[PDB]
């Protein structure tokens, strides 16, 4: 079998919170004594359609921020604002906080989201940075401050916080030092993304996940070079495959004994000709969403 | 509409290993019970055609080691119950959540966090098939590993990991110890009945086609549930129960389309086909989203 998995959420949960000021609600996650949230629930529904965030911040005090951690109020003793995050001080640690890293993913690579509602959490799933720095989510009215993060031996390595539904529904956020992943802004308005392409790697190690459970029946005995499978890829709106990408798809040639240009070739046909009604591992589309790494873990 | 798990947390602090000999597996630690396959009690050689009353004879309380990561808990009793195993500690968990054990129906769907070594690696969504098994996603030493819904802060376990199928799907049983469909805890190769499509999920996926907009393939008629059921046996859709047309019901008031209605929208998607046409963005009817799942994505 081969499923989307997203890493068990129990060290995030315990992070996630509730941070309120007037009328405008989100979550926030709490780690050590600082809660992290989307900046703009200092905004009034009037200030998001165009909020000077310096100015509107200056104008607020400690006591306008009210952040329930379950049924328990933590006092906000300070406050920052980092690019779109705001940082408020409190007066408890979170006993919970895991160890933890903020990280900025790179397009193509992917998370675990805990989606969350008035500071509780409510399902969690995997996603991939677009190469054009949207996501795939699942987010509905009050998900904002939603994280996305990886595990890695016992440390949470978070790279999302969610911002924005755009008008097609995929989605838009920042990373936790609130840089924006993209060209969007945390303003109330209408904004497109750039044309998304398909994650070439991915769909070659998703391949390679298909023959390690037992299914062959895409491949061929043909063979290309990789520039010539770039110029396909390239038509067909598929991102370049670097030599990079060749050696990380190695352990997986290394598993099944398909080279990995065998595989670009029978990526290649998939393409020109089709899937005709044909399935791969239960899916009717070529798989973008699974990285190199992914695969390995669960196989 | 993408599958969504629930959060994993209230049941990653109940997950435990349990060792037997050379023999390792995970167990569900709640209150002061440790639940896991029976089978850990086997060596290799004796899982080929076990005989668990006589195996279980020749174990005692201090031939269990139970370990919450590397702590070991004290056994301090133990008992088998069908399929699973029953070992009383000394140490009631801190971390146990309120909690039900259930026996679900096809066509349900649930949460697998899959474990190795007591210690939770990932989470995705399941759906019992018609034919009692699950497209799961497990390795050597996930045996142990539950499903589970969360409602309102309770756990329902509804599935314990055993098996994996020749054909790569999965087999296991309730909390209670009981398969689901007609496997048994030995090592041997089995086959699971001719699968059928989920006919109550289809229709819930044709209703969030609706919700959202989606709905060239409503038509002007309707059906008898019994006319109904005997089409789409000869498509190999499963037959609806009184209960499925129930959990429908939300659906139906939320859209205004009877669900008799919806039956006779599905018959002709079947006699007819699609024509080329897509719902919600894909040529399948997509068989693994409940009512309930509809519900809690829209
Ligand atoms: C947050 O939870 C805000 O606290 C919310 C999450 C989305 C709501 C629906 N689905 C979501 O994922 N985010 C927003 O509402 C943001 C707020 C900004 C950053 C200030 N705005 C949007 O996502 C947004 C606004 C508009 C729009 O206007 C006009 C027009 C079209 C799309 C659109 N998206
Ligand atoms: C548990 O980890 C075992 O404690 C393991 C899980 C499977 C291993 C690979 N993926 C899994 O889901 N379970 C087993 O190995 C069980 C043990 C039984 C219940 C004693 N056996 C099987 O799943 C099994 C045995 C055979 C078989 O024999 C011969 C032939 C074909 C398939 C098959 N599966």
């Amino acid at each position: 079998g081969f499923r989307k998995m997203a890493f068990p959420s129990g060290k995030v949960e315990g992070c996630m919170v509730q941070v309120t000021c007037g009328t405008t609600t989100l979550n926030g996650l709490w780690l050590d004594d600082v809660v992290y949230c989307p900046r703009h629930v200092i905004c009034t529904s009037e200030d998001m359609l165009n909020p000077n965030y310096e100015d509107l911040l200056i104008r607020k005090s400690n006591h306008n921020f009210l952040v329930q951690a379950g049924n328990v109020q933590l006092r906000v003793i300070g406050h920052s604002m980092q690019n779109c995050v705001l940082k408020l001080k409190v007066d408890t640690a979170n006993p919970k906080t895991p160890k933890y890293k903020f990280v900025r993913i790179q397009p193509g690579q992917t998370f675990s989201v805990l989606a969350c509602y008035n500071g509780s959490p409510s399902g969690v799933y995997q996603c991939a940075m677009r190469p054009n720095f949207t996501i795939k989510g699942s987010f509905l009215n009050g998900s904002c401050g939603s994280v996305g993060f990886n595990i890695d031996y016992d440390c949470v390595s978070f790279c999302y916080m969610h911002h924005m539904e755009l008008p097609t529904g995929v989605h838009a956020g920042t990373d936790l030092e609130g840089n924006f992943y993209g060209p969007f802004f945390d303003r109330q308005t209408a904004q497109a993304a750039g044309t998304d392409t398909t994650i070439t790697v991915n769909v070659l190690a998703w391949l390679y996940a298909a023959v390690i459970n037992g299914d062959r029946w895409f491949l061929n005995r043909f063979t290309t070079t990789l520039n010539d499978f770039n110029l396909v890829a390239m038509k067909y709106n598929y991102e370049p495959l670097t030599q990079d990408h060749v050696d990380i798809l190695g352990p997986l040639s290394a598993q099944t004994g398909i080279a990995v240009l065998d595989m670009c070739a029978s990526l290649k046909e998939l393409l020109q000709n089709g899937m005709n009604g044909r399935t791969i591992l239960g899916s009717a589309l070529l798989e973008d969403e699974f990285t190199p790494f992914d695969v390995v873990r669960q196989c």
